[PDB]
């Protein structure tokens, strides 16, 4: 009970502004009505800027503290499951038995994608990236189930969010499979939705496929972690493009193509380029490249994370999870005992412990998905596909809050008007 | 030039914030330190909010002011022609003869695209909104060239510029040839963007087609007309995705999908439902449809626009061009006297003279385009199709200042801390 | 000697020497150089084989490909101890090498492929079926 009272802005004259207060962190300058008098503000990146008024998921960055509906991440990726966990973000509490099994239902009936899809995947090219895949069949969907695009429509949108939930997994296998040219698998209805996506990605054929316990468990709790992080730049992307009523669809494939733009971005050799050196100076196992590699750090590899200041909240289940997988799995993660010395590099390395690069929830990810056989690439796939509950959640919150449609100012300093006298001919 | 200088906010310590000033338009308060001092605004929508510090287009709807780089639209529209305004949005100034065949000579060598892609047609469905197909195809540009990703690379950009530039003509041909069952149309170097455009739309290989001047410059100036309008929602999409590191054929496809969502966003009848009474009650010749229609009003159809208060300044040579080409289609443009009375009503009617629902710019476009044959499956795409250089012209300004990803701030107000037990038992 | 034959011959006329063991009369050699035109174009089905390969591909792993697929589309011309077979080969192979090799290059790098031109002299046709498009004319810089 501070300053929750009011505020006070002055060019020349007063002006008092509210200041609403939130559950959980801080509160807010109302500055809503300023526009109407002419007075703007500047902030570019939004940092200083409540873009919205949420109540999914709760991040005190420096308390390393990671809340959804406000059950903390570690008891849900503990206690609860994928779905479970979906529910609770798209219906604010834990499910009645009655609840979830009707929810669970209706997943597994819309799991299969259009006969005419399986086409689109095709004229893709082999070496295509399986993001870019996963891009373009994402932004194509709006042309075939062309009978849930009117976002002002609660039936549309709960139609819409639940195709994606359903068929999200079944199309990021499929960009596996097709990225090696393995036939593409068709959902199970007797498995779990983690056991369902494991099969898809590596059934085949030639035998019955049997799901590890230690492994199903593995991948539903990646899932668990990654199925929603705040209001971070893919999200807002999410969020802006939904406010304008674009369909469910493209903003979902907004989504993810602003969650790998970190990777691409880079550069073709960014965090690659010493990838490259692990041949000539190959005389030392270890510094050679992935610890002499970063000369412009990421957090892409797993170390680090802007959010966070000491430590993520998510690593704590998925590095525990990292260790049952490796000892079960047993010998065959025998080689990547690396893992054990980038952690350790992380930790008492200077580089990191000035850099604060510590192993975050994709560090463990990592290491547990390419113990399961998981190419690279296919992990911000996969870590897009399980955020998507998340991007349902934001960009339905945002159409019920009378949906505001993003339109900013801008700070002009250009030409001032001048007549166009044109000195060309052609 | 007051107080151009400093002001100050009060919660419980006086903050100094400085005040920047544009060349035109309203002033800004530097508020990018608060959010560090634990001070946040709250503004959804950020109407009061300038998202950035922009050169491109100043807009002053009041008084119906646009102009690019300086340039007021209505020269730009009389005395340019599409192409030099490309280069003048993405350079700031206008071309030398030099400059602009350099330019002119860059577009033309990126006008056809990769067969492969042309494979990517084949699998939606034929029935598909040309414009479901434009996001589907701009969205799995990213797979096929992979090259000119790195956004953070200077070289890359231009790349991308000029492919997304040469090429968007090509495949919005292509969404409507597709749709109608005619064989595509390849880029002709012997003419002008606006020529070719309508030589890859109407021609096929049974007779040659012959360009009429008249409708090449009505085209050209539909397109000079829709070359960008600031910093609108589709635009702010644009920038959102690409600042979260997203390759800029996402962007665009971002930007095009924002574009269309009120198209489709507003009711599989929104301004389609009494589009089905005019069947019922057409004893009336006007009134029956689109005279009784809007009982929720579309700036859609061509009348009124949130941004400009009394006219759209982009109209007047629009409403010119609209006359000449009418002019020249003779007698297969008399029917289409309903333009004629439904111009005067937007004119004369207490309704529309009340709630400003004057025709706007694609009104006039609109008319044109349907007296050219042109479905109004394809009137977005060509809207979307020009206002690509607005897009490609901001996601470039973004970075040259730095692309500051978008981090917005929430207010919380979901639950606080809660133990998690499952409900559930499956 | 090679020497002579590269510059006062061209691949056509040297085509004909090496198979008939004699340099060509006019007439002789505008029979031969009928026939091969005769036989530029390759059937369509086999352009669909094309579309099979995956576009990353080496074009000479694709050249061995389409060139070992043709015995399945050109069926007739296989009796190797008939006489007449052999010739129906050696230009149906003759003729649609310089096809099948411009297909190549230009599969891999995305863009249309070009048809046989007989106002086109062998070396100036494959220049054309490498480098021209759908856009442009190509001129043939002698």
């Amino acid at each position: 009970a501070d300053t929750k009272a009011k505020l006070t802005l002055n060019g020349d004259t007063a002006v008092e502004l509210d200041v609403l207060k939130g559950t959980l962190g801080q509160d807010v300058i109302d500055i809503r009505t300023l526009g109407s008098k002419g007075v703007f503000t500047f902030d570019p990146g939004f940092t200083s800027t409540a873009s919205c008024e949420s109540k999914i998921t709760f991040i005190d960055g420096d308390e390393g503290i990671l809340l959804h509906r406000g059950f903390p991440i570690d008891q849900l990726a503990t206690d609860s499951n994928y779905l479970e966990v979906c529910y609770i973000l798209l219906n604010g509490e834990k499910p009645t038995q009655e609840q979830y099994d009707e929810f669970k239902t209706t997943v597994t009936r819309h799991t299969m994608i259009h006969e005419q899809i399986t086409r689109l995947f095709h004229a893709f090219r082999r070496d295509s990236h399986p993001m870019a895949v996963m891009c373009g069949i994402t932004g194509a969907l709006a042309a075939f189930y062309h009978d849930s695009l009117d976002v002002n429509n609660p039936r549309h949108r709960e139609i819409a969010a639940f195709r994606l939930l359903s068929k999200m997994p079944t199309m990021a296998a499929m960009c596996y499979k097709y990225s090696i040219g393995q036939p593409f698998v068709y959902p199970r209805n007797d498995l779990s939705y983690a056991g369902n996506f494991l099969n898809m990605m590596f059934s085949t054929p030639c035998e019955p496929y049997e799901v590890n316990p230690i492994l199903e468990r593995a991948m539903d709790r990646i899932l668990i972690l990654h199925a929603d992080h705040e209001q971070n730049a893919s999200t807002s992307t999410v969020r802006t493009a939904g406010s304008s009523g674009a369909n469910p669809f493209a903003c979902i494939a907004a989504g993810i193509a602003s969650l790998w733009g970190p990777a691409h971005g880079g550069a073709n050799e960014a965090a690659l380029k010493m990838l490259e050196e692990i041949s000539s100076v190959k005389h030392i196992p270890e510094f050679f490249r992935r610890a002499k590699d970063k000369n412009d750090s990421f957090r892409l590899m797993g170390f680090g994370h802007r959010v966070y200041k000491n430590y993520d909240p998510r690593a704590t289940v998925m590095r525990e999870t990292c260790h049952e997988v490796l000892k079960e799995l047993g010998t065959k993660d025998d080689l990547l005992e690396v893992a054990m010395e980038l952690e350790n590099i992380a930790l008492n390395d200077p580089y990191f412990i000035e850099k604060k690069l510590y192993p975050n929830v994709d560090f463990y990810s990592g290491i547990i998905l390419k113990a399961m056989g998981i190419p690279s690439s296919m992990f911000t796939v996969i870590a897009a596909m399980a955020r998507t509950v998340g991007w349902i959640a934001h960009w339905s919150e945002m159409h019920s809050d009378g949906m505001k449609i993003a339109r900013p100012r801008q700070l002009y300093t250009g030409y001032e008007k001048r007549d166009f006298k044109s000195d060309i001919k052609r």
